[PDB]
């Protein structure tokens, strides 16, 4: 909805839900990470998904081994989660593995091919182009890559086709911007500049219409 | 959305889609039962699913023993419904079996008590309160009542309580009216009014605005 994913990292319970509630007419998928789940439990995600009836993307970022990817994404999809982000970089069995749990649970795999931050660039840019052509070839239809880096974005567009979903981290408190980051994405995740808002609502409104 | 849910069971996939499509911006929830998956495929709800983005209920009225109502769950889910319907006239330990599952893959299961058409007074009308009181001791916070019977949605409402989440079908075609149903269900499901209407998003439109 709206094109915009809220990047729910606030650590208590009470204020997730709080700006959650606050901002869920101007979305239907909420991505939750380790910070908010570490804090108050894997009991959040169906808390969320049942309160406000929105998706929920499991940001993960799973990187370990093969046994292991499939041990957490087997736990993420139990607790309700509709999808995962998965690293790229550990290579193609690590992504296979969560291909193949999603496979047998009905869910969704999000591949994360370059990173938004500075140090994004010493290690991930390099191999971001192989990354996504890994996914391209074990067959992953949806990405995350750099609203900070148009241009990058634009090389995953790319190589990923027009065809895949891709959605992109990195809008306002990191740099990025919404307008230019949605002529490659097909959406934006926003946080900070949403939840830390003396007015979420207010801000998300705005990101919208500015769009 | 609009406390709308669409019945989608046309048998084809082109017919399916179009009106599907037609009537989205009124809908985020589409119940596909066997009509539509026994002559299109499973494979259609995850189309449906990531097509409209919107959440799918298997209507398939579950009711077999348990550890067959264990596989149908299993085959359910993976293929990416988010929830399934089940009898609860086959008893306690065949409701269990598919709530184990759902519990396993992070889903949900809707516990059908009272069914909407005439017969549902031969043998189940009779059961119906024994079955939801049923429901209420497993756990179940979902469950699906008839429009066509206002005072038995009454009736049942009192039983599972306003904290569980009631759809009721048996709106237009059959004789139900969305706004006394909506007095006590949470959602109306709505099937022919709209997929044999002339303009199914006029007839959305019209319910909605009726309510
Ligand atoms: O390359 C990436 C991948 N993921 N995220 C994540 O997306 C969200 C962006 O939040 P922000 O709007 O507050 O910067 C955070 O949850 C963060 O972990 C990034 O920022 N960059
Ligand atoms: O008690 C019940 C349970 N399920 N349904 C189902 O709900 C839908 C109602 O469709 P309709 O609006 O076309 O009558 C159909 O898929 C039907 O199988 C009923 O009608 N009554």
């Amino acid at each position: 909805m709206n094109r915009l994913i809220l990047a729910m990292d606030l650590m208590n319970r009470d204020d997730a839900l709080r700006v959650t509630g606050e901002v869920r007419e101007y979305i239907d998928t909420v991505k939750i990470g380790y910070p908010l789940v570490l804090s108050e439990g894997m009991d959040i995600i169906a808390e969320f998904r049942k309160r406000f009836g929105c998706r929920i993307i499991a940001d993960f970022k799973v990187a370990d081994i093969p046994e292991t990817n499939e041990k957490i994404c087997r736990a993420t999809f139990k607790a309700g989660a509709d999808a995962i982000i998965v690293h790229g970089f550990p290579g193609a069995d690590s992504v296979r593995a969560c291909l193949n749990v999603a496979e047998e649970m009905g869910r969704e795999v999000f591949l994360l091919t370059e990173m938004s931050h500075p140090g994004a660039e010493m290690f991930i840019q390099g191999a971001a182009d192989e990354i996504a052509r890994m996914g391209v070839d074990l067959g992953v239809k949806n990405y995350v890559g750099p609203s900070t880096r148009p241009e990058r974005l634009s090389r995953l567009r790319e190589i990923i086709g027009q065809d895949s979903f891709l959605i992109s981290p990195g809008v306002g408190a990191a740099g990025g911007d919404p307008g230019e980051t949605l002529r490659f994405a097909d959406a934006i995740i926003v946080g900070r500049s949403i939840y830390l808002a003396d007015n979420p609502a207010a801000a998300a409104a705005g990101i919208i219409e500015s769009i």
